[PDB]
């Protein structure tokens, strides 16, 4: 996960 992940960001 990239950007601005929020919340239960998984994986890439």
């Amino acid at each position: 996960p990239r950007x601005d992940p929020r919340x239960d960001p998984r994986x890439d």
